[PDB]
């Protein structure tokens, strides 16, 4: 069917074909460029455009990227494709939270079938994305590197972007237990040392640095992201999520 080289290229060509010269650059970030592209990692694309997309231009992007990506239940070699589109002019003057023009994500697929087209939205998670992408990124198209397309984002805004998304996360940990546990730990480290680390090894770092009760649940979420079917319905994630939330507060 498709391997990851084909995935990189069809996504690369879908964007130059259906956005023409509105496309300034397309970049890859996340744990695929950071700490190596393991066969388990996800494909996080970042796309910079000049002018806004009209809803149907955002709709063909959904429909053509749709078969290219891995569905949540897919027990195959395909990996998730997460692409966010930002507009360069909507980025200066810098201001948290930043503006976002488009987003593809497979957690939004149930909404995609019902007719949802991601429209202009303010996302605070985007602040840490651009911060870690300005640092380490792989450019697959464009005449400029990502760092000359975004202003210097201050570390004062990531620290609040960390915590703004923190207490957004404490409310809706439900049904995303495995991922939200490891994300908070990555945020504990990103705001203590300043390094953004894969959630795989971010969990084990705080694991042995935390009480046993939460230690067990941190390591249980280490496995479930590596496959390893784990049913959280009787584990008390509320306690560990409450613990990591307060440990981050500083
Ligand atoms: C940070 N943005 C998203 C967002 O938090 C999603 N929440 C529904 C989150 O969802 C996941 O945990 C999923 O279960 C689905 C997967 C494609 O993305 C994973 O990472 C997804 C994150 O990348």
């Amino acid at each position: 069917y498709l391997n990851t080289y084909e995935q990189i290229n069809k996504v690369k060509k879908i964007l130059r074909k259906h956005l023409k010269n509105n496309l300034i650059g397309t970049y890859m970030f996340g744990s695929g460029v950071e700490s190596g592209l393991k066969p388990n990692s996800d494909l996080d694309f970042l796309v910079v455009v000049s002018e806004p997309l009209t809803d149907q231009s955002k709709e063909i992007l959904i429909q053509k990227i749709r078969p290219i990506s891995k569905k949540i239940g897919d027990k195959s070699n395909l990996r998730y494709i997460e692409l966010t589109i930002i507009i360069q002019q909507e980025m200066v003057p810098w201001n948290h939270p930043p503006k976002q023009e488009f987003i593809y994500g497979e957690w939004l697929q149930e909404l995609y079938e019902q007719g949802y087209i991601p429209q202009k939205e303010l996302n605070s998670d985007l602040t840490i994305m651009l911060y870690q992408a300005k640092r380490k990124n792989k450019r697959i198209y464009g005449n400029y590197d990502l760092e000359e397309l975004l202003p210097d984002i201050p570390f004062s805004d990531v620290r609040r972007a960390i915590m703004d998304s923190s207490e957004e996360l404490i409310d809706n940990y439900q049904d995303d237990e495995t991922n939200s546990i490891l994300t908070l730990c990555r945020m504990i480290l990103t705001m203590d040392t300043g390094k953004i680390i894969p959630k795989d090894i971010a969990g084990n770092a705080v694991a042995e640095s935390s009480p046993l009760e939460h230690r067990e649940r941190i390591l249980l979420a280490v496995r479930s992201y590596l496959g390893e079917n784990i049913e959280w319905t009787n584990e008390n994630v509320n306690l560990t999520i409450n613990y990591l939330n307060n440990r981050l507060k500083k």
